[PDB]
RNA sequence: GGUCUCUCUCGU
RNA sequence: ACGAGAGAGA
């Protein structure tokens, strides 16, 4: 991705957008109890921790595009995922406004507690003022959709949450693009359906981790993925991507089936405009990531970049012996014989991507099920049944969060989800953590889940 | 002050 | 089942 201009609202005659400065994060009564090195991302330019300019930190992000069409590589690699999602068989058929703006079984309603994007939020019109879960009218929605129209322009927020110490310095703050409830609206019409299929099936065939449930998931991906490990990570996926990968995208959706008009909208993703602040700018390449469909078409776009990585990298792929779960840019794949993703890596630069050892560790290095990470989760096989395996979210991270909160008010459910993560990194590991929490006076005043019960409730999910 | 997923809690 | 809230992950 790509800022092709910037112009000033005047210009371009957008309201507005300004978001919040300050965080809503403030120090937890844990705060000195655990240890950690995070802090409040920069929200605001003049914050006395910067040291860079921060608005040329957050926009750095657009490294620039190579590739606008598909090469050969490219191509056979969307036809064997769009192949292998043909099984499925995605409805591509239009999901209804209703369904679309109020839910199904296996898509989740348009988040009414949540912004209603460009032009409501700065009309101070609600998601709520135009929607409503009891009546399911549909009415005021096509009314807008009407006044209003599509492709407008996405709102750029700073993310307010944690973020290590170098990237404070740094002003890498993470910017998020409001939709517009329009489009969002729009988007799930056209492929709620397969958004409803992947939903239903995270694992080897979606080759996507949306919807999976890491408890009882980290348990069938040996067997999904079977043969050699590998993985890595992305340095700013969402933008990195030129608009090849999106032509690349459309050519999948195409061959499941989608009509032109349904596959026309992908276009309307790739090319974006953005207000922030008193500012518009157009954005080519890079996923605009607050768009509807975000995760899935990371995924798949991530799908499609594995396989034409692999064949163009290497002699003798057999694509079909290629195994991978993604969930947007997170992935962890096998195949029958160990693949250097040093190469892969090589590769993946001409192709504007950046890709950097699992983990962050210094240097590629073999991975396996003892220092694999997925959705920053080990895999600990159960001491009792080796063939269960716990997803084990790291300590240190468990600690970073719990030194923080944005309204101390909910104190208690802070500590019992962290407690429900904790609890997979062991016995010893768990009682030391109550024991932490138990050694200030708000945590003692805390129901605290008992560990055997944790287990006994895990052990019953099977 | 976005898109989503998972899980938990509290209600009726 | 329907409502409210939270945490976590991408
Ligand atoms: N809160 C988030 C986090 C991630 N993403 C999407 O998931 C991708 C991967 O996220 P992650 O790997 O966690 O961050 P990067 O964008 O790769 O890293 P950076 O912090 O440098 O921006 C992003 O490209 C983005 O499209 C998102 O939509 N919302
Ligand atoms: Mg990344
Ligand atoms: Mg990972
Ligand atoms: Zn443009």
């Amino acid at each position: 991705g790509e800022i092709q201009w910037v112009k000033p609202n005047k210009e371009t005659g957008r309201l507005n957008i300004n978001g919040p400065t300050r965080t809503k994060l403030e120090p937890s009564v844990f705060h000195d109890v655990f240890e950690g090195n995070k802090e409040p991302a920069v929200l605001h330019s003049k914050d006395p921790r910067l040291e860079v300019d921060f608005e040329q930190a957050l926009f750095s992000k657009y490294v620039g595009n190579t590739l606008y069409e598909p090469d050969e590589y490219i191509k056979e690699a969307a036809l064997h995922y769009a192949n292998q999602l043909k099984q499925l068989d995605i409805d591509t058929s239009q999901m209804s406004m209703e369904e679309a703006c109020y839910g199904t079984e296996n898509l989740e309603a348009i988040d009414l507690h949540t912004s209603a994007g460009y032009p409501y939020s700065a009309l101070g019109i609600k998601k709520r003022d135009i929607l409503d879960s009891t009546t399911r009218d549909v009415s005021k929605m096509k009314f807008y959709m009407d006044k209003y129209g599509l492709d407008l322009p996405y709102s750029t927020y700073v993310k307010d949450e944690l973020r290590s110490i170098d990237k404070i310095k740094k002003g890498k703050s993470r910017l998020i693009e409001a939709s517009s409830l329009n489009d969002s609206v729009y988007l799930r019409m056209t492929f709620g359906h397969l958004y409803e299929t992947f939903h239903a099936n995270p694992g080897t065939v979606t080759g996507s981790a949306v919807g999976c449930n890491p408890d009882t998931f980290w348990s069938k991906l040996p067997i999904l993925l079977p043969g050699s490990l590998f993985a890595f990570d992305y340095s700013g996926y969402d933008a990195s991507l030129s608009p090849v990968w999106f032509r690349a995208l459309e050519l999948v959706l195409r061959e499941i089936g989608y009509s032109e008009e349904a596959v026309s909208l992908v276009e309307g993703i790739n090319h974006t405009h953005h207000v922030y602040r008193n500012k518009t700018y157009c954005v080519l390449g890079g996923m605009p990531s607050g768009c509807s469909g975000t995760s899935i078409f990371n995924s798949m776009i991530n799908n499609i970049i594995i396989r034409a990585l692999l064949i163009k990298t290497f002699k003798g792929i057999d694509l079909d012996e290629l195994n991978m779960v993604a969930y947007g840019d997170d992935v962890l794949a096998s195949y029958p014989f160990p693949i250097d993703c040093l190469e892969l890596a090589r590769t993946g630069k001409e192709y504007g991507l950046t890709m950097t050892p699992a983990d962050k560790s210094p240097c590629f290095n073999e991975v396996n099920w003892d220092n694999a990470t997925f959705l920053k989760r080990g895999f600990l096989p159960d001491e009792q049944f080796p063939f269960l395996i716990h997803p084990t979210m790291p300590m240190k991270e468990i600690h970073e969060s719990i030194r923080w909160t944005k309204d101390a008010r909910n104190t208690q459910d802070h500590v019992r989800s962290l407690c429900l993560l904790a609890w997979h990194n062991g016995k010893q590991e768990y009682e030391k953590f109550v024991s932490a929490i138990r050694s200030v006076p708000v945590g003692k005043a805390l129901a605290i889940p008992n560990y055997e019960n944790l287990r006994r409730n895990w052990l019953e999910l099977f």
